[PDB]
RNA sequence: GCCCGGAUGGUGGAAUCGGUAGACACAAGGGAUUAAUCCCUCGGCGCGCGCUGUGCGGGUUCAAGUCCCGCUCCGGGUACCA
């Protein structure tokens, strides 16, 4: 061993101990107890960046935790490799997407094993190979044939001039990206797979998830959002077909005074021909893009659409109404709407000036105050002809079985939860297996041309997808005649919704899972992602293990026990304006900037000469391009330093704002580790250590040494939080240098103590700790030594400290025996002068006494 | 807009079940050997003391960073970024 820590010397010839001796390789061991401890695989964007390295850490500090206790650890890596930015970057640098991908994948590769993260590569998966998609493709057709897919219109983002899809990405302030024109709304017919299906054992199963968060719980419920209500349909004058509507609140509905609806309904195309503003609003609507956000966002306009829709009770012409808000793919694509009731509809009738009738009376049983908002609170009806005087229970049924007799009404549940549209239109992703007959007539592809293979060696001219734009790849033959295979691609979330299983049977060549090892490793003990993943792939991830029970590959009715949520790496974010209008995001790095007295940034330009425009802080990305690269840190300190500061800066729940400030303490805290066992091995061998033969101090000293084990044990454990974990044990070797090591019980209780601290850390800093148990001469590996256990009996209080208060603030603090009665510690805090100061010239009204924690003294 | 989080010294954070606010670190200042290491000071205002202090305004309690009511600002998601 040498004097100085050396990190380049040490980390690289550990890690190729790691490879050769295949340590974190493991099969299924029936004899072992299993856990699987996984985290969500990347997407291969090019460099790793600081939100990478905590997710990953986070999860390599888990598996070396529980292999430690004596467990057989899988953890798996993989990529997540189809995606939009493959196609941008491919044309950009002249390539083709598969290559730039294959790339990519080999250097983040390097990386990922530079840090040290303990992975079985013999289970690796690329989700851009064949070998992977053409089971996703087989389970496609069987859910086809199962009656959970099917084919419907859906509105997409379409740049009218290149006649191209674009995602929600590709648009920025109203127009495309690429060229100077607005984005417009197409109707395209796609394929979507029925999860509404699965949406009540979706929502209620959550109940049985009380390892996961009720952050991601709670965000869940309200995105699926489960509603009993009722279907409403009506009559129009001179129009034939009938107008069915959704509510939550029938009881309303006798002060309903008019009709929205939204611009793509046949009734509005009906009433366009004659009227001409309403033809010019329903074309305004084209402009609308598809996302909630812009939806809600802007201001609520409409035009009056001319029919009159013939209220069923009151018989009562109402006015039907376009409008923004509301939306086709929510409900029925058109709403009952209550003014007096509803604080959108509200804004919208007095904007207008449109009908605005009370029909709910108040808390109180007094006519509502409708001058300045609605009621939106329940109550008993009046102004409601035969429902007057019915309570908000009572007018719900009695309006739901009035308009079922008349038979234009029904209950029905509905869900905010739509169906999973998996129809993309680009070129990098798994092909669809649907093919369209010479008949006309669409069906599955047939299981002998599965894999559909998606072919790799080609050229990408950026407007058209190459298995599109070549009509000579959708050519096949079924059932003796000529068909064309959909050119349509999956959604990447598809890939990504069920790689966990993959990950126990990755070269399995029979079919998607082998059952004896899917069933031993799942369910997943803990999965580790970003809170950015809450609702869209966790949903997908535990909706898809759903269909493979009900497919008979496995057991368990959740896929994951446990969920850490880590807090995302922030960075702030800049970007210029191009000559064409094209967004160049600038890194931080690159960025000079002239900040505000409070700190916020003010100005921002760049090394050439462009006024920057700050967008906040945000989630390191490339597309952003705000990601820090760890390859200079590590390559500088050591990846154990680099992995010790994000564990250290903050807990993992919570969302951290990158800084480079820090990193300093974790090199030196290394050093201060490295040094005290070099002092102490090179002295020698130690001697037995007696337990029933120590001072004060050195029993004092071996009570802190258990104590941090009981403490780092448990805010791993059941915590995780690695930061009062690491400060525990900064805590304990701060105590350790300050002892001395002179005698033989003094280096046998050093010896105790750094073998445990050196455990300890091995999660964290591996690399180092792995050198550091050879020198300390302990038993084989430090992967499968042991975890250390703390004495019950090192760790037994003589005295406890107990705070003295006089009215709430503190003027004493004293030791008292642990075994101590409320008057021994009212007469020790009597004897205090700071105490009996301002106890004199009055009288203690009254006592209160935490046992073996504080006193407080109410004082007059 | 809607849903879910966050705010604590110059800086990242600790306080685990309402009970000593600032552990453990970084940055800064000064000292001590002669880049590296070890010491000292470190929320604010006026001392081996007193008041005050956890984004802003109220409230409950013997006691509030923690719980309650009303806001501000910052982040995540918002169905084609992954
Ligand atoms: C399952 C599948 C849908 C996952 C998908 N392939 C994917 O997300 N790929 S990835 O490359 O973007 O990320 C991989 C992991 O890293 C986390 N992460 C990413 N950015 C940050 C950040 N700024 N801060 C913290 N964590 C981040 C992210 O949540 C994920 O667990
Ligand atoms: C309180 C007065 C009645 C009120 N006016 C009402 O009918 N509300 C509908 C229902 O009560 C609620 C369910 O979430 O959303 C509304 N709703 C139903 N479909 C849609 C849609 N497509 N778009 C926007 N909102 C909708
Ligand atoms: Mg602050
Ligand atoms: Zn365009």
């Amino acid at each position: 061993m040498q004097e100085q820590y050396r990190p380049e010397e040490i980390e690289s010839k550990v890690q190729l101990h790691w490879d050769e001796k295949r340590t974190f390789e493991v099969t299924e061991d029936e004899s072992k107890e299993k856990y699987y401890c996984l985290s969500m695989l990347p997407y291969p964007s090019g460099r790793l960046h600081m939100g990478h390295v905590r997710n990953y850490t986070i999860g390599d500090v888990i598996a070396r935790y529980q292999r430690m206790l004596g467990k057989n650890v899988l953890q798996p890596i993989g990529w997540d490799a189809f995606g939009l930015p493959a196609e941008g970057a491919a044309v950009k640098n002249n390539t083709a997407p598969a290559p730039w991908t294959y790339d990519n994948i080999a250097y983040m590769k390097n990386q990922l094993k530079m840090l040290g993260f303990g992975y079985d590569w013999s289970r690796e998966l690329a989700t851009c190979t064949p070998e992977y998609y053409r089971w996703e493709q087989k389970f496609f057709t069987e859910l086809y044939k199962k009656g959970l897919v099917y084919k419907k219109t859906s509105a997409v983002n379409w740049c009218p001039n290149d006649q191209t899809v674009l995602a929600n990405e590709q648009v920025i302030d109203g127009c495309c990206w690429r060229c100077d024109t607005k984005v417009e709304r197409k109707e395209i017919p796609q394929w979507f797979i029925k999860i509404t299906a699965y949406a009540d054992e979706l929502l209620n199963d959550l109940d049985k998830l009380d390892h996961w968060p009720d952050t991601v719980k709670t965000m869940q419920r309200n995105w699926i959002g489960r509603s009993e209500g009722v279907e409403i349909t009506f009559n129009v004058n001179d129009y034939d077909n009938t107008l069915t509507v959704y509510t939550t609140r029938p009881d309303t509905f006798m002060g309903c005074t008019y009709l929205a609806v939204a611009a793509g309904h046949p009734l509005a195309q009906k009433a366009a021909e004659n009227n001409p503003e309403l033809a010019a609003f329903i074309d305004e609507c084209r402009n609308t893009k598809v996302a909630e956000a812009e939806m809600a966002t802007m201001e609520k306009k409409g035009v009056d659409t001319g029919f009159k829709a013939v209220h069923p009770l009151t018989g009562e012409e109402i006015p039907v109404w376009a409008a923004n808000f509301v939306l086709m793919e929510y409900g029925t694509g058109a709403v009952m709407a209550v003014p007096g009731h509803d604080q959108r509809d509200y804004e919208f009738a007095s904007k207008y000036g449109l009908n605005i009738k009370p029909v709910i009376l108040a808390a109180d049983g007094s006519e509502p105050d409708l001058s300045q908002q609605a009621l939106t609170e329940k109550g008993v009806l009046f102004n409601s002809g035969e429902f007057n005087g019915l309570d908000h229970e009572a007018a719900f049924n009695a309006i739901a079985d009035k308009l079922t007799a008349m038979g234009v009404g029904e209950r029905k549940v509905n869900y905010r939860l739509r169906d999973w549209g998996v129809s993309r239109q680009r070129y990098w992703g798994a092909p669809i297996p649907m093919v369209t007959l010479e008949d006309g007539t669409v069906m599955p592809t047939p299981d002998d041309q599965l894999p559909v293979i998606l072919p790799e060696d080609v050229v990408m001219d950026g407007i058209t997808s190459p298995i599109k734009a070549d009509p000579e790849w959708a050519k096949t033959t079924v059932n003796g005649m000529p068909a064309l295979r959909e050119t349509d691609t999956f959604d990447t979330f598809m890939e990504s919704s069920w790689y966990y299983a993959r990950y126990t049977c990755p070269q399995y060549k029979e079919g998607m899972l082998d059952s004896e090892a899917a069933n031993y490793w799942l369910p997943v003990d803990i999965y580790i992602g970003g809170i950015e993943h809450a609702i869209m792939h966790l949903l997908y991830f535990r909706f898809f293990h759903k269909l493979m029970r009900d497919a008979g590959m496995v057991n368990s009715d959740e896929p994951a026990k446990q969920l850490l949520c880590q807090g995302m790496v922030l960075a702030d974010a800049f970007y210029y304006v191009g000559e064409n209008g094209e967004r160049n995001w600038v890194s931080p790095v690159d960025a000079i900037v002239e900040r505000d007295e409070k700190g916020r940034i003010v100005k921002a330009k760049d090394a050439a000469g462009h006024e920057l425009v700050y967008t906040g802080m945000s989630k390191m990305s490339k597309s952003k391009n705000n990601g820090i690269d760890p390859q200079v840190m590590v390559e500088r300190y050591g990846a154990d330093t680099v992995r010790l500061f994000m564990m250290f800066a903050s807990p993992a729940d919570m969302t951290l704002e990158w800084q480079e400030s820090g990193v300093e303490g974790a090199n030196r805290f290394l050093k201060r580790v490295w040094k005290l066992v070099y002092e102490h091995t090179a002295k020698g061998d130690v001697a037995a250590l007696n337990v029933d033969a120590l001072t004060e101090n050195q029993k004092a000293l071996r009570r802190d040494v258990h104590k941090t084990i009981a403490k780092v044990t448990d805010d791993i454990g059941r915590r995780q939080t690695f930061n009062t974990a690491i400060a525990a044990i900064m805590e304990l070797m701060n105590k350790l240098a300050k002892a001395p090591t002179d005698g033989e019980q003094d280096r046998a209780l050093m010896q105790e103590a750094l073998l445990a601290v050196v455990r300890m850390l091995n999660p964290f800093t591996p690399h180092i700790c792995f050198t550091l148990w050879q020198e300390l001469k302990g038993e084989g590996d430090i992967d499968n030594a042991p975890w250390p256990v703390a004495d019950e009996k090192a760790m037994v209080e003589d005295s406890t400290l107990v705070v003295v208060q006089v009215n709430g603030k503190v003027r004493a603090k004293i030791t008292v025996p642990v075994d101590a009665t409320e008057e021994q510690v009212r007469e020790r805090a009597g004897q205090e002068h700071l105490v009996a100061k301002y106890l004199d010239g009055v009288t203690v009204r009254k006592v209160i006494y935490v046992p073996g924690k504080l006193l407080n003294l109410v004082v007059g």
